[PDB]
């Protein structure tokens, strides 16, 4: 449905802040919970409160990062696509 792509929309315009440099350069959680390859799971961010408010449908959040220029997916598992392996902290 239209009302479907437009919470796509959202979806998708949150979690490419949460991949913002803007956001990676404080959140310091998000990069303690990376890979060294910068990868983090999708169902983690799933997870997060701004997130869980507009949707639990995992299949919603995936096709609306399937969506973006700012993250890459591999599998289960997004990343930053730009310098990702810059970002990751120790646990």
């Amino acid at each position: 449905h239209h009302s479907q792509e437009l919470l796509k929309d959202y979806i998708k315009r949150q979690i490419e802040y949460y991949f913002s440099v803007d956001n990676l350069e404080r959140d310091f959680f998000l990069r303690r919970k990376m890979d060294a390859d910068g990868f983090l799971p999708i169902t983690l961010i799933a997870s997060f409160h701004r997130v869980q408010a507009l949707t639990t449908d995992i299949s919603l959040i995936f096709a609306a990062l399937k969506d973006s220029k700012v993250v890459e997916i591999v599998d289960e598992k997004v990343r930053r696509r730009e310098e990702p392996e810059k970002w990751p902290l120790p646990p």
